[PDB]
RNA sequence: CAAGCCGAGGAGAU
RNA sequence: AUCUCCUCGGCUUG
RNA sequence: CAAGCCGAGGAGAU
RNA sequence: AUCUCCUCGGCUUG
């Protein structure tokens, strides 16, 4: 039932026999039934050559993996090869190791067959090696970056091949090698000025994957221009002339803040500047242990934040984030009860919440304009996506399509999409969400899918008639991704942002760099093999090389771990919290402090199924882990600062693993009885 | 008269002389007699030294005490020693604490002597204490978990050892303990991914048991793999292609229904979440009071049930199971007359009833190449067991076995057997009847027993030719039991079930566990005693702890037993039904209204020796219990509503005691005349 | 034989 | 941790 | 469903 | 090289 179109024959062609190659077509080119039939075609041969066929498959991101066991693999190659899909979400219940040497067939994230890897070179466990595989299939090879996951084995591969290739000088035997083919429709450019360095960068890619050639469609050409058509460009743009009332009122408790707090800018108000300058203050208050720097600072930062959303994004979203952030603040203040210029902060927002209320209640938009052509191009229409840059971007936009009443009456279905993960003060998604709401609009009851970069890459749909990007750009390959996830016969393209801002360069950049990309596949493709080859050897030890010395210096980096050399001080206030030794570590990741004398400093506090604590002076340290029956206190090194026993050098790390000095575990014997 | 075979006595010779030990040996390996020699050696060591000897044995099942005092204990041991066989079903008319000084051996549950050992603590008996035994002997090990019984009586003996081992450095003096044996074939590994996880969790296992060695056969391994012959695997899937038009119907349906109460799916329909969204909304509109909710979630959900089963049973037993559902629930509303919403899916139903009827009744299965498979495998042989999920399952097996003419020509016998218990619309059976038929299974009247996870464990049988599992697997301690369940010489082991669903890949997952299995217990094995012993003392203490935070944990937990806070109502209509006192407690376990304003509000009903109540809607309440003469009306919580005399929170719990709020007996003279 | 109560274990999905 | 679904034991009542 | 941990990638500004 | 801001994967705990 297997079925093929001219181009993928005609790209498919030297992969079918050896050739461990790239292909590099645009989206929805079959590409997915290139690799299936491939596939098939390298285990038929391997069973006529009585030699054991094995193939595994890639895939960056977890829901492709299921996408492709489900779609295109398993239907089309269920009967003739046992087939399974693995993943993070899948529990291998099985092993790696010999899962690898049942089915025949494999699909799996790179992450896990990395892991194997490396615990077969730790010998914990048997492990697995890639002599044990005959084929290995890559999905979105462009992510094959300076030390990326796919990079990392691919590194291990060519430290292997390079291995053979002394070999075949020095000794007959060598280690098998499997097939490598990939799949991609952007290779990138990194920032590359020099079309030299832009062939430069896609020879890099190349070695990294060992591809020798790129192989692009250029005789059925134009049965793919045929079969797909690009989306029509749009280009909108705004300026914030209004907003001048509560902006400027804003801007004058600014000043008030300022002046009270004395900061000289060093930037311009309402830049990432600022806002380094102001986290740089925070650093510098740490290291003198004074307040009316970092609360100001965090304040300010706010307000930045409200401003820029602001911009694009409607008041009332900023005004609530800020309410919701002093009823922290003041439900913090409220439990350590039971200075001047918290104070001075908090009832200056106070006296003003009503008139600052009443300011952004009034009228004086992007907002209207995208307004505008989201219901023109529905009812010229009779889906759609959002591209933006911040997720709570995505849930005003989604409250603004159900709150109007315009798109109620088109009628048009719409809800929030967003990625997974903890993000500084945004809700991690689950997995399972996200699947539900891309199998929703996959049938169709959503016309309207809001999103950030996740569904710029992967997250295929059959068609997207609509796609309009909202002040999202970031570079060449995203854009070219998001443009082709249309795949609609008659799509529209439109860019929307802030004319003052420069997004609209930026656009017109990555429009040529998907030029200059096939400005260099076409000279790369066209290169003589000798000085080819040379170059990709060239390459690829110039990669192994680097990889090496990184372990080397990576090694060399971490290597005092004291046991207790330092204090641990509150960083608000600057008073003795914990000794060098009395913290423990548990699962070896976690740290607690369990004498009860510590439980006399700090402060337990509850409010929402982890409690958290805070300080005297309301700073919040962390949480309590309910771990094995035990609610051991867990304390983020975040929000505390350090001070070595000699010369007291405060440092802050944000992090633990920073700190070279380990700490010892817990031992459950010390809190016997 | 008493013999042993070579790995029997290589098997125990460490656990003659002391060592508290565990034997792991596969099924049929004589572990009993082996228990039997061991017992009789230690008496007869006891009387040599004139010292007490006392022997007590544990069973998790009833059934397999009188097993073991029937078959392999009394019968070798009867002269010698005095023996006696206790159990739930057998009454311990004399007591436990004192049969532990009069008959010299014991077999029991555990429970017994778990309870025995509570009253003691608690001092309303004069109870017993582990020091009054000289040896005690487990089976089935793998069953002591986290807390299960064995565990709980485990970790009360390891608290002793450990106060005995303070004393050793402390005090002379000490309390005697008791030698430990166990015996078991599958271990278990509490799904570790990593090989130091599986060694971790048996590790854990003789901590609990104090084991300090496995002693698996390793000279005579040859002996037992001639004697013990493994079941041919065979692997059996199919795909539920068919079905389509009444299948499409029901869906039609079912969509039909969705549409009139606008219920969002949140799922795929036919999987557990739905189910589990569908009572997610039965909380919901319990919180809110409302109708056309709950019944169309509950209506789903039997549909959805009739669904999954008939991928793995014939249709006729899905629609009896609907239509008697819907034939109860008329019966409710009829006696109830004695909303539109209702009226819809009632007179819906009816309706299309006779177009449903004749639509299952057409054709279009696993059904017919199972039925294949056992009669190819009966004409090849000239015993055959069906594992499966549900009872019903069972029942539709032994009607399809019966009803079929090719069985009757084969000539083959079958009965159904369950386990016993009420467990949420799924009739008790009775010991007695199981026992039954086991007993006529054993003598060979019954050819084919069909059995739920209750044969897989214990339900010992001298043979069993076919070992046919039908779409169950649950983890591979089951899988390991039931595959050495067959015991024949010629053994037939087959697995079926659907190729959609996963249960091939968790068979394969079994597989490897017991793979895993062996290879964790060897590793064990050879460890050195200094570090081994110091991780026995490590997971002993760690359990210690463990269960002394839980105590003082669940200690913390019900405290508050208030008199009278609250006021219940019905759920399905948001009246007040009864207040926070008027309710009174009997037997210490059953909540009755006495009242007669409450004979005003509710209905009773009977329709079949205890009569039921319903509410004016038409809700199921409870019971009418005959005790002490009294006719008590009975109500379950389970279909009631609270609401607390305080912001009004309402909450369901299908308990009381989730309920930490207490009520008052009732006093008989309240009732007086 | 029926009913009820207390605890425990396993699997699946959030 | 939660929800669902299955299984075991003990107790009581009739 | 919640929390935590490890690594990685992209964009912007010094 | 540094700081900021966004996204991915793996692991653990409950
Ligand atoms: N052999 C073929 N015959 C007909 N149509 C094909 C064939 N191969 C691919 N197509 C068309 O091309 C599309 C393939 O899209 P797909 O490769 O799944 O997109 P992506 O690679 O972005 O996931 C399908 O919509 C299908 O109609
Ligand atoms: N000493 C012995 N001599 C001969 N045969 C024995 C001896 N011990 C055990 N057997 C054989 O092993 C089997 C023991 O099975 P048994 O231990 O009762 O199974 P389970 O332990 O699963 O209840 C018997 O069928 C018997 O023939
Ligand atoms: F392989 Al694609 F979108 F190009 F899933
Ligand atoms: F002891 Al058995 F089946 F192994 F009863
Ligand atoms: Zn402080
Ligand atoms: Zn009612």
């Amino acid at each position: 039932e297997l079925q093929l179109r001219p181009y993928q024959m005609e790209v498919a062609q030297p992969a079918l026999d050896g050739k461990n190659i790239i292909i590099c077509l645009p989206t929805g080119s079959g590409k997915t039934r290139v690799a299936v039939y491939i596939t098939k075609d390298h285990l038929d041969k391997k069973k006529q050559a009585s030699e054991s066929g094995k193939v595994i498959v890639l895939v960056n991101k977890v829901m492709l993996a299921e996408q492709l066991f489900r779609k295109e693999f398993n239907p089309y190659l269920k009967k003739w090869y046992r087939i399974i899909g693995l993943s993070g979400d899948t529990q291998l219940k099985i092993s790696f190791p010999e899962v690898v040497k049942s089915y025949d067939v494999i699909i799996s994230t790179a992450q896990i067959l990395e892991n194997s890897l490396l615990n077969l070179e730790s010998g914990d466990d048997d492990g697995v090696q890639l002599s044990d595989f005959s084929l290995i299939i890559i999905d979105e090879c462009h992510h094959t970056n300076k030390e990326a996951v796919y990079n990392n084995i691919m590194r291990r591969y060519l430290k292997q091949k390079l291995r053979n290739n002394d070999l075949k000088k020095q000794n007959k035997p060598a280690i098998p090698l499997p097939q490598i083919l990939g799949l991609t429709a952007s290779p990138g450019v990194g920032a590359a000025k020099k079309q030299s360095e832009a062939e430069k960068h896609i020879l890099n890619i190349c070695a990294n994957l060992d591809a020798f050639t790129i192989k692009t469609v250029k005789e059925n050409l134009g049965q793919l221009k045929h079969q797909i058509k690009e989306p029509c460009k749009k280009f909108v743009i705004a300026d914030d002339t209004r907003e001048n009332p509560f902006k400027e009122k804003l801007l004058e408790i600014m000043a008030s803040i300022q002046t009270y707090c004395q900061k000289s800018p060093m930037s311009d108000f309402g830049t990432q500047h600022y806002e380094q300058w102001a986290i740089q203050m925070e650093k510098k208050a740490a290291k003198d242990g004074n307040r009316k720097d970092r609360v100001c600072a965090e304040h300010l930062r706010k307000y930045n934040e409200a401003l820029q959303i602001n911009d694009t994004i409607r008041m009332i979203d900023a005004y609530s984030h800020l309410e919701t952030f002093y009823t922290d603040e003041k439900e913090k203040k409220f439990a350590v009860l039971n200075d001047e210029t918290d104070e001075f902060l908090m009832n200056l927002f106070f006296d003003n919440k009503k008139m600052l209320k009443k300011l952004a209640e009034n009228p004086k938009e992007k907002l209207i304009k995208l307004r505008n052509t989201i219901l023109e191009q529905f009812t010229r229409s009779e889906r759609g996506i959002i591209f933006t840059k911040t997720r709570q971007s995505t849930y005003a936009l989604s409250q603004w399509i159900m709150e109007n009443a315009k798109f109620a009456e088109v009628g048009v279905k719409a809800h929030h999409l967003i990625g997974a993960g903890h993000s500084s003060e945004v809700k991690p998604m689950t997995q399972t969400e996200q699947k539900e709401v891309i199998s929703k609009f996959r049938t169709g009851e959503i016309n309207l899918l809001i999103a950030t970069t996740v569904a710029e890459e992967g997250l295929d749909i059959k068609e997207c008639n609509i796609v309009i990007r909202y002040g999202l750009v970031t570079n060449e390959i995203a854009m070219v991704q998001a443009r082709g996830r249309a795949r609609a016969d008659e799509s529209t393209y439109v860019l929307v942002t802030s004319s003052g801002s420069g997004v609209t360069e930026r656009e017109i950049v990555n429009d040529f760099r998907e030029k200059m990309m096939y400005k260099a596949i076409n000279r790369v493709q066209n290169m003589k093999p000798e000085e080819y080859a040379h170059k990709i050897l060239e390459l690829q030890v110039q990669s192994i090389l680097e990889k090496k010395m990184k372990v080397k210096r990576s090694i060399a980096k971490q290597y005092n771990d004291n046991p207790s050399l330092i204090t641990l001080l509150c960083k608000n206030c600057s008073m003795l919290v914990c000794s060098g030794e009395n913290i423990h570590v548990v699962e070896k990741m976690h740290h607690v402090n369990m004498t009860p004398e510590f439980k006399g400093l700090y402060i337990v506090r509850e409010n929402k199924t982890n409690g958290e604590i805070i300080c005297k002076c309301g700073q919040a340290w962390g949480t309590m882990m309910v771990h094995k029956g035990l609610d051991l206190p867990c304390l983020k090194i975040r929000n505390f600062v350090v001070n070595f026993k000699n010369n007291s050098p405060k440092k802050q790390y944000k992090k633990w693993v920073e700190l070279p000095i380990r700490f010892p575990d817990l031992d459950y014997s010390e809190y016997c009885l």
